[PDB]
C-alpha cells in the first residue's frame, strides 16, 4: 500500500554541509551524478576534497569540546534529537523514497517500503540506547572504588557506500549520535543527494552545528583524506575489500585512530534435500537478485543437494526469466537499472567470464533495455568452486548454482573462502540446521530466511568481508572510548 | 570410575553449626536421622528450635556488621575461598558421597558420578562470579554522577529439601557466598549429615566464623522461625508448593524479607511421532525415575503422540520391568529406596488412588522389598488430564503415560495445570521445536533431553512452581541489594 | 513560561476502564472524589469491586493470550506505543497539570514543570526498553545449545498511591508494557481522575484492548482484589509499609504470584559541618517539604553536626516561615492542601505527638486555613532517636532536625531504621562522601543533592521500604519471566 | 617475609614451543639473553624467524578446527586449565619470581610480591569468565528467532614486551584462553625465559597442544612475521607507539587481522595544593620510579600546584636521593638496573637533552655503578610543556616536575599530548576531584593513588596510547567474533 511517487523530485541540497551550513568546495569544483535509469544527468554536486575534509573535522572537533552544547546534552536529549530526525524523515518519506529511486536505480516500491521503513527503525532503535549504554562499577581489589565512563571516541570519519545510501547513512549516524560521538560523513559520488538531504533535517531536528559534517566526493580524494587525518579518532567504512585494505593502512600511518570495515563476501545459500521447496527457490532468488543483486551479503553461492537439484534449478530458471525490469518508478518493476556503467561493465565482464569458464547459461546473460544500465537476470548452472564467478563479488543480478551431495562435504566448500560476511540454510531438521549455523564460518547465518535484517541484531564479517559489528547494542562498541576511574577509599566493603 | 565404597560410613558432624562451632540445641534435644535403605537410626542429631535460630541469626548478623572481615575481603577472594571449599569437598568425594547415600538412600554410583560432580561444578561456577557482578554507571538527566553499588542482601535464610541434600545446599551457598552475604541454613531433618559435613569444610576453607551458620531441625520449628525472623533479610525455600505459602505468609507477616522459591512440579515430556523412538523411551525413563523419582522437574506426564503410543508404552513396561531396585550401595542397583516411611506410604496411596480411576497398571504398583522403603517401578497407561495422578506431583517412581493427536492440543493439555517448572519436547523437525518451545509455559524446556542441568543455565518455576532463579548469572539477583548514589557535579560532560 | 491553568478543569473521565472502553461499576456505585483545597466535592467516580476487577483481569488475560496482537507485536512497535503514549500526554499537558492539582492539591507550577514532564521522560526511556532487553546465549556443559527467552511475567496488578497520581502510573506502566505485559491497575480513590483520563489517550494511542485496564475503587475492595486473584501473575505495590503487608501475606495466601513493593521510609539528610551552608538549607528544607511532604523519601530525619547546628536551625526555620501555604493555582503557592481530611488529621497527630515526648517547636504547629487541609510548615529541633517524630513516617510538613557530632556516630543513627528508601550526605570532602555513601543503608544515597530522580536511575527500599527496583533497566526485572531452553546438538563446540 | 630467592636459578627452557614440545629454530641460529645487572649472558635462546612462526601458526590452526579437544571442550574446562595452570605458577613461585629478577632487573621482592601475584590473580580471574561471556537472544522484528553466537576470533598473535614480562604474557593468555583461542606469541628477546618456563607448565596443566604456542626471536623477524601472516586471525601488541604504527600497517597490508594496541605514555600526575603532602609525595615518587620507570604509564609529568610547589620539590628531591639503587636480589634494593644497554644509552641521551634545554637537574644525572645499567634516580624541576624530557617517553628513573597556578590550566595542559595511557589527580575535593576524572582524555585515572591495577578493571590508551581495553569484562571483546543466527519461526511471540 504505496504513496504515488513524483518521478522527478527537485533536489534541493548538492552542497557541502559543515557546522549546518552549505559550502562550495574550496576548489569550486562540481560532478555530476546521473540518474541510471536514463544515463542523464541530475545535476552538478559539490566536489570535496582534503581541504575541505580540513574544515568539516575543525568544525567537529569544535563540536565536541568539553563543555560545548553537544558534549552537556543530556543523553536522553540526544534520544530526543534522533527521534526528531527519525520524525523529520517520516515527514518526507515519499519524496526521501523517489529521490533515492532518482539517484540510486532501486524500484521505488522498495525505497519506500523496504528503505525508508529500515532507515526509521534504525534511527528510533538508537535514538532508545542515547541513556542506557552503561559503564560498570567495579569491585577491585584493595581500599578502592572503581568504575569505568563509557564517553564517546571522539570525531569519527564515516564512508559509506552507494548500494543503500540513506540506510547506510543511518546505520553510521544512530550509534555515533547516540553515543554523543561527532562525525565528519564521505558519502559515494553515485548516490550522494539523500544523504545531503537528510543533513538538511538533521539541521531542522536541532543538532548543534558540527555534530554532523557532509562532504561529497571522490574516494582516492575525500574518502582518503578523512582516513588519513591526525585528528580524526575512529574511521568507520563500508565498500570493497580491496578499499578496506587501503583505509586500515592509512589508520596505521596516520594516528592510529580505531578502524572497522563492514566490507564484500561472496556468501552460500544452503539448500538441503528436505527444505520446502517452493520457499527455498524464492528465498535463493530473493538471497541473490535483491536490490539489483548489489548487496555486500548476497547469496551468490547457492548449493544445492543433488536429490533436488534438477527440480530447484528447472524451478529457479522460471522464477528467473519472470523477473520483471524496467522503470523503477513503475509499481510492477522488480529489478531497475544498475547503479553506473562502471558496475554495468563489470556484471557483463563477468557474465562473459562464467560463459568462458564453463558454467552453464541458463537464462539472461545479456542487456535488458538499451538505455539505461539495465541486465538480464541471469541464472548460471554447474557452478565449480574454482570458477571466477564462485570466486569473486560480482555485485549483480548473476546467479551462481552448485551441486553437493553431504553436509560434511558442503560445510567445507561453504567455508573455503576469504569472505564471511553471511550465509543460510534450508532444512526442516532441528540437528541439520543447528549443525550448520554452527560450523558455517559467517557473520550472519539465516535458517530458512534470508536477507533478515533488524536493527536489534547486529551485522558484520568474518575473515576478510570486515571486522567490528553494527546494528544491535554490538554497534555502540566501536563507538565508545573507555576510561576507568580508580578512586583510593578509606575502607572498602562489600 | 568409581571407588569401591565405605557401606556404613562414620558420623563427624551431628549438632548445630554457628560461627563456625558445634553446639547442642539450647533444649539439648534430638532427632533420629534413619536408613532409608533399612528403616534403621543412622544417629541423633540437634534438634534446632527458635531459641537455636536466634543464635544463629545473630552470629550472621555480626559477620555482616561493616568492617568484618567477611565484609571487608576482596570480592576475588571470596572466590578464591569458594574453589577451597570446592577442593576440600573433592578431597572428601567419596566419603560424601557414601555419606549421602546413607542418608538419603540414591545409589552410592549417582551420587558419587552426578551429585557430588554437580556439587563441585556449582562451587567453581559461582567462585567466578564472585567478582564480576558489576554496578552501572548511569547517564542520568543533568549535572549529576549516578551510579549503583551492587552490595549484599544481608543474613539470608535458606532452607532446602531432602532429594538433593548436598547439591541443594550447593545452589544455595554458590550465589549466596559469591555475592558476599551471610547464611542461616535449616536442612531436611530426613538428611541433615552431609551438609553438616560440608559446614566442617567450609570451617576449614577459611570462611570467618558466622559467615555460615547450619541449624538442623524440624519445618514448623527451625524453618518457620527463620522465615518469620525479625532480623533476617531474605529467604530462600525449596520444598513444596503447600509450604512455599507458608513461607511467603510469614515472610508478610514479619519483617517483609526478599523471598525466593522453588517449588513442586508435574512437567510434560511430549513426544511427537517423529522422536527418535529408542532414545525417547530412554529419555522418558530417565526422566520420571531418577532419584527414585524424587526429582521436581519430574517428567511425570508423558504426552505420547497416537502414532507411536503402542511402541512406546511396550518398551516403557520392558524397560519399567528391567529396572534393577535394591541396596544403593550395590554396583547393579538402579534404584534405592525412598526418602522416608512418610513418602512411602504417601506414594504407595497414589498408586492405589489410580488403579481407582480406571489407569490401566501396566506394572509395579507394590512394595519391592519387606526391608527399607522401596518400591516398585510403576507405570499407568491410558492417563486421562483429570485422574489425581495426572494433577498431583507423585514424588516416587510412577510413571503416567497419556495420549495425544495434535500439536495444538497437546500445547493447551500440557500447559493446563498450575505447575510450569520444567517441560520437554522430543522431536527431529525444527519448527515444531521451535513452536513449542515458545508456547510451552514453564521455567526450563528440553528439546530431545531431559535433566540436563548447568550451573551456567538458571532454573526456575513459572506458576505455582516457584518463584526467581537459580543458577547462571540469574541466580545472583535474589541475593543483591542494588544502592544507587547521585552525585552533585560542576558540569557534567559525554 | 507556564500556560496559565484552568483552575475548574472539565472531566471527562470518571468511570471503569476494560478493554479500551468505559464501563460503570457492575453495581453502579459511585464513590465522591473530593479538591483538599475547598474540601468540596469535584465529581463521582465508578466504584469497582471485586467483580469489576476479575471483569478486567479476564480482558487482560485475554489480550495476553499466544497470538494475540500484543503477543505478536514486535518489540519495537511496544516502543513507538509508549512513544505515542508520551506524545499525546504532552499534548494535554496543560489539561493534565490542572486537573493533577485540582484533585490532589499540589502547586500548579509543580504539576506542570515537574510531574508532567518526569512522565514524559519516564515514558520516553522506557519505551528505548522495549527492544533492548536481552535473554542470553549460554556457555553450558555438554553436547547441547542452551538459551534464556526473556518473557512477559503476565497479568500483572499495579497498586498506585496518590502523592503522584501521574507520574507513579507512569513508573508502573512503561516498565511493564515495555516488556509485554498486560495490566490491572487500582488507582487511589484521593485522585482517580488524572489516571482515567490517561487511560483515554492508551486507547488514542493506539494500545489493544485489554492491555491495560483501570479500575478505580478502594483499597480493601478493589485493591485486595487485585492482590488475591488467582489469574494475577504479579502484583506491584506503593503505598504504606503497613499496607505492603497485606499485599504479601495475599500473595502467598492465593496463587504465589510474584510482589514488589514501595513503601514508606524515615529518610535522614546527613549535613557536615563542611558543607555549602545556603546549599545545605535549601536542599534540606526542599528534602523535607516538597509535595506537602508527601513524599516516600522526605528527608524527615535531618542530621546536623554540632558546630554548624544552631545557625541552620536558625537559617531553616527562617526558611519554614517564609513558605507560602495558599491557592496550588496561584503561581505564588510552595504548599498547597494535605490530600484529604485523612491525612490532615494524622499530621495533627504526629505534631501533638512531638510535643508530648520533648520536641522543640520552633514555628507554625498547626492549621493554616479553614477551606481545605492546610498545614502549617512545621519545624522540631533537638529531636532524639527514640522519640515517635523521629521514627514513624509522618509524610506531611513537619521537619525533624537532630544533632550529632561524629561522622562515625551518624552513621548508626541514621542506620539505626526498620525503613532504608533513602539517605543523603552535604559535604565538601571526598573521603566524607565516599565513606558515607558506602555506609548508609538506603536504595538511594544523594551527595550534594536531594530528590534527584532519573529514569535512568533505578529506585527502591532496603529493609522495610520495599523490595525490588523501579526506573532503569533494573525496573525490567520483576516484569520479566525467564525461561531456559536447552537443546541437545550433535556436537558442541566453542 | 618474601621467601629467600635462588639468586641463580637454573634455566630449563630455552627453546620454540610448538605443539607442547621444544624446537630449534630451524636455522638453528640463536641469540644470548643478558642479566642486566652483571652485563653477563645468562644463555643462549632459539633465534626464531619468519619459517618457526608458520610453524606455530599452522599448529594454532590446527588446534582450533571444528572437533578437536580445543573446541569441544566444555567451557568451564577452559577455565579449571586456567586455575591448574595458576596453582603451577604459584608452586614455582620464587623460581619464577627470580628468574624474572635475573632476566629483567626488577628487584626479586618486587618481582615475588607484584609480579607473580598479579599473574595469579589475572589468571584466576579470566579462569572465572570462560563460561560467563554470553551471548544474546534478540527480539527482531518479525516472525523470526534471533541471538548471537560468542566465538573465539581464532588464531591470535601476542607481541608480548620486556618490562613486566610474566604479567603481560598472563594479561594476554588470561582472555585470549578463557574464550577458546589459540595463541602464537612472541616474547621479548630481552626477556624471554620466564614465558617459556610457562609454556613447560601450560603443558603440565593439559592444555591440548597447539593451543599456546611460544617463539623467542627478534621483532623486525619474527614479530612482524605474526603482523603480515596471512593466517592469524587477530593481534595484540604491547610496545613502543613507533612500533605499534608497524602493526597496524602489516594488518591493513596483509589478511585485515583485528588490531588491539598498548603503547606508551606520558602521563600527568596532578597535585592540587589541598592534597596530603606526604602522601601525594611518596606516591609521586612510586608513579615514576617503578620498575626503574619501566612504565606504560610512568606518571612522568607530575604537574604541582604553586602554592605548594617548592616544598612539594624539595620532599621529592630528598626522597629521590634515598632512593636505594644496587643489586635486585638484595632486600634493601629499591631500584634495579636499566634492562638493556639499549636502554641505558637512550635514558642517558633524554638526561643529556634534559640538561641541554634548561632544566634544573636537581639530583642524580648518570651512571650508578660501575657495572650493570644501572641509572642514578633523577629529578629535573621548573619543567617546561615544550621541552623534551615533557614530551617524549624516557623509560627511565627521570622525573619530571612541572608548576601550575588554575584547574583549568593545568586541564589543558595535561591533555595537550597525543598520549593518553593514564593520569592522577590528587585532592581532598569532591567536586575538583569529579571535574578532573571526566575532564583528562586519559585511559584511566587514579583520584589520591597510583599504578592500581586489578584484573577486573580495564586498562588501556586513549589517543596515541593504544586503542581496545585488557583486563576486566572488556578485555574479552577483542578475543570473541560475534556471530548472529537468525531462524524463521512459525509465529513469534513475546
Ligand atoms: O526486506 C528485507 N530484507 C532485504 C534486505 C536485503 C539486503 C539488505 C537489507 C535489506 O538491508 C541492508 O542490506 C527483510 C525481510 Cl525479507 C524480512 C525481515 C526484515 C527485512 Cl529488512
Ligand atoms: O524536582 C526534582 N525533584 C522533585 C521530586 C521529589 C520527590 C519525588 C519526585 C520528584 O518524583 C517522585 O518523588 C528534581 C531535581 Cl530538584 C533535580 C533533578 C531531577 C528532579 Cl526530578
Ligand atoms: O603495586 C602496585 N602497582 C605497581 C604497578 C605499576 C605498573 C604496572 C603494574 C603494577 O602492572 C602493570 O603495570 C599496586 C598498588 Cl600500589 C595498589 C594496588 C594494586 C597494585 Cl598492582
Ligand atoms: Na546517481
Ligand atoms: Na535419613
Ligand atoms: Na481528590
Ligand atoms: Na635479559
Amino acid at each position: 500500500a504505496v504513496p504515488a511517487p513524483n518521478q522527478q523530485p527537485e533536489v534541493f541540497c548538492n552542497q557541502i554541509f559543515i557546522n549546518n551550513e552549505w559550502h562550495d568546495a574550496v576548489s569550486r569544483k562540481t560532478f555530476p551524478t546521473v540518474n541510471p535509469s536514463t544515463g542523464e544527468v541530475i545535476c552538478q554536486v559539490a566536489e570535496g576534497d582534503k581541504e575541505d575534509v580540513d574544515k568539516a573535522v575543525k568544525a567537529a572537533r569544535a563540536a565536541f569540546q568539553l563543555g560545548s552544547p553537544w558534549r552537556r546534552m543530556d543523553a536522553s536529549h540526544r534520544g530526543r534529537l534522533l527521534n526528531r530526525l527519525a520524525d523529520l524523515i517520516e515527514r518526507d518519506r515519499t519524496y526521501l523514497a523517489a529521490l533515492e529511486t532518482l539517484d540510486n536505480g532501486k524500484p521505488y516500491v522498495i525505497s519506500y517500503l523496504v528503505d525508508l521503513d529500515m532507515v526509521l527503525k534504525c534511527l528510533r532503535y538508537y535514538a532508545g540506547w542515547a541513556d542506557k549504554y552503561h559503564g560498570k562499577t567495579i569491585p577491585i581489589d584493595g581500599d578502592f572504588f572503581s568504575y569505568t565512563r563509557h564517553e564517546p571516541v571522539g570525531v569519527c570519519g564515516q564512508i559509506i557506500p552507494w548500494n543503500f545510501p540513506l540506510l547506510m547513512q543511518a546505520w553510521k549516524l544512530g550509534p555515533a549520535l547516540a553515543t554523543g560521538n561527532v562525525v565528519v560523513m564521505k558519502v559515494a559520488e553515485q548516490t550522494p543527494l539523500t544523504a545531503l538531504y537528510v543533513a538538511n533535517l538533521i539541521k531542522e531536528a536541532g543538532f548543534p552545528p558540527g555534530v554532523v559534517n557532509i562532504v561529497p566526493g571522490f574516494g582516492p580524494t575525500a574518502g582518503a583524506a578523512i582516513a588519513s587525518h591526525e585528528d580524526v579518532d575512529k574511521v568507520a567504512f563500508t565498500g570493497s575489500t580491496e578499499i578496506g585494505r587501503v583505509i586500515q593502512v592509512a589508520a596505521g600511518s596516520s594516528n592510529l585512530k580505531r578502524v572497522t570495515l563492514e566490507l564484500g563476501g561472496k556468501s552460500p545459500n544452503i539448500i538441503m534435500s528436505d527444505a520446502d521447496m517452493d520457499w527455498a527457490v524464492e528465498q535463493a532468488h530473493f538471497a541473490l537478485f535483491f536490490n539489483q543483486g548489489q548487496c555486500c551479503c548476497a547469496g551468490s553461492r547457492t548449493f544445492v543437494q543433488e536429490d533436488i537439484y534438477d527440480e530447484f534449478v528447472e524451478r529457479s530458471v522460471a522464477r528467473a526469466k519472470s523477473r520483471v525490469v524496467g522503470n523503477p518508478f513503475d509499481s510492477k518493476t522488480e529489478q531497475g537499472p544498475q547503479v553506473d556503467e562502471t558496475q554495468f561493465k563489470k556484471i557483463l565482464g563477468y557474465i562473459n567470464t562464467g560463459k568462458q569458464e564453463g558454467a552453464k547459461l541458463l537464462c539472461g546473460g545479456g542487456i535488458a533495455a538499451d538505455r539505461g544500465y539495465f541486465i538480464q537476470p541471469t541464472v548460471f548452472g554447474d557452478v565449480q568452486d574454482g570458477m571466477t564467478i564462485a570466486k569473486e563479488e560480482i555485485f549483480g543480478p548473476v546467479m551462481q548454482i552448485l551441486k553437493f551431495k553431504t553436509i560434511e562435504e558442503v560445510v567445507g566448500r561453504a567455508n573455503n573462502s576469504t569472505y564471511g560476511l553471511a550465509a543460510a540454510v534450508f532444512t526442516k531438521d532441528l540437528d541439520k540446521a543447528n549443525y550448520l549455523s554452527q560450523a558455517l564460518q559467517a557473520g550472519t547465518v539465516w535458517v530458512n530466511c534470508y536477507d533478515v535484517f533488524g536493527a536489534q541484531s547486529p551485522f558484520g564479517g568474518y575473515k576478510m568481508s570486515g571486522s567490528g559489528r553494527e546494528l544491535g547494542e554490538y554497534g555502540l562498541q566501536a563507538y565508545t572510548e573507555v576510561k576507568t576511574v580508580t578512586v583510593k577509599v578509606p575502607q572498602k566493603n562489600s
